[PDB]
């Protein structure tokens, strides 16, 4: 998927990106630096885009406005799209 | 280039290039209220307003997009370099 910036930190956007712009809002999963080892957390670094060792924090799956998403900094690894539809399964319980 | 935001019509000063990629604006309000200094640059119903009005460049303010607004006119090019002039005596 397609880690872009947002009011200020790095987010993951869960929003499938077919409806995108046919919306003034936009699901995002923000990206902290601070990791704490769970099934709720997809681990990215700087091959992902950022620049630092950081991880997706599921947990805190946010919806903003599009006026608050910015710079597209990085990109989510294909082969990363499992892990996250799993850290999420597990942040709700599925 | 001038838009709305708040609520006043402002001119747009941050780079066009960067505008996209941005989620913050730098931007110089406009008042009816003409002081005549030399950090103002007149613009009128040229410009796509219906009144003549000034970019005040003293009062540089920086806004999220999600205070920008409809885009109400136009900063032609002849003008530009006073612009250019202005924030260089105004800062």
């Amino acid at each position: 998927m397609r880690p872009i910036h947002i009011a200020a930190r790095p987010v993951l956007i869960l929003t499938r990106e077919v409806v995108r712009p046919h919306l003034t809002n936009v699901t995002v999963a923000p990206i902290t630096t601070t990791v704490r080892g769970l099934a709720t957390e997809v681990p990215v670094d700087a091959v992902n885009g950022l620049n630092q060792p950081s991880v997706v924090s599921c947990d805190n799956t946010q919806t903003i406005p599009v006026c608050d998403l910015g710079r597209q900094i990085g990109y989510l690894l294909a082969s990363q799209e499992p892990a996250l539809a799993e850290a999420i399964g597990n942040a709700f319980d599925l």
